[PDB]
């Protein structure tokens, strides 16, 4: 089955992903998010379902960036694979998200891609609108 986006995230960010489900799948947006801890089946490889799903079965990939995310090798692999699919962010396939105040730097590999910043109080009002729309484009 195909998806609109593959949510890349660390375990400690699962809960924000749940909010994404509550804000993007369970609303009028009706987006089909691929949450690995929910839709990726067991028995799969953990690097090939970042190469079959992300590449062919998902149009975009929402990275849930955070301090915990930097420390989890799996999501780093999946993000670098994203950038392999579209180095330069030409096809607009990698949506970074900063939903929490970070004590570490933003990944130096995503400096030039526009991040959806929940933390910003004056911008959050458009977050779910910007994200949803972005994930709904062809």
């Amino acid at each position: 089955e195909r998806f609109d986006a593959f949510i890349c995230y660390c375990p400690s960010d699962i809960q924000f992903v749940q909010e994404m489900i509550r804000q993007l799948e369970q609303t009028n947006y009706r987006l089909k998010l691929c949450v690995s801890d929910r839709d990726v089946l067991p028995g799969t490889c953990v690097w090939s379902i970042a190469s079959e799903l992300i590449e062919k079965r998902c149009r975009r990939m929402v990275v849930v960036v955070s301090d915990d995310y930097l420390q989890s090798k799996e999501c780093d692999f999946q993000t670098k694979f994203a950038l392999s699919l579209s180095p330069g962010a030409h096809q607009k396939r990698l949506i970074p998200i900063k939903y929490k105040a970070m004590k570490k730097e933003f990944p130096s590999i995503l400096r030039f891609i526009t991040v959806c910043d929940y933390t910003n109080p004056c911008t959050k009002s458009w977050f779910w609108t910007r994200l949803a729309k972005a994930l709904s484009l062809p």
